[PDB]
């Protein structure tokens, strides 16, 4: 995926970033960029929200909603978590 | 100035941004207690736009026309550079 655009499908699920201001948009992508990080670096456990959380720096740590949303949106479309119950 | 929350005076000059989203209000904060800070470890010089963005971390030194407007804000009201023609 691309590092500094939103996808068709995180539109869907994120239509009120989307449509906002470019800054938000770059927070969001930061997120999800750094969550797949995480995820690759170790793909044979889970990786958990809090452990996301946690492994995020100031200021991408304290949305923890819009941290939730990205990991819960990561986890249910498959690009983290692939194979793990 | 408490580092938590916009003033009145600030208000008047970012009424975008005190009207908008918490998220940006953090971010407008970030920048406005980190350019004090610059200033106050050193107020016998001037304190510039460019090295005030120089000096700033991402994500903030991304968003160089919100930098701007703080800096210029605390510049001509007397925050920042009193003194220093």
């Amino acid at each position: 995926l691309p590092h500094d655009r939103m996808t068709s499908q995180e539109a869907a699920c994120f239509p009120d970033i989307i449509s906002g201001p470019q800054q938000t948009q770059k927070v969001f992508l930061f997120i999800r960029n750094r969550t797949l990080q995480l995820w690759l670096d170790n793909p044979k456990i889970q990786l958990t929200f809090e452990a996301t959380l946690q492994q995020l720096e100031a200021p991408y740590n304290s949305d923890t909603v819009l941290v939730h949303r990205v990991h819960s949106y990561l986890e249910r479309h498959g690009l983290i978590n692939f194979g793990i119950y």
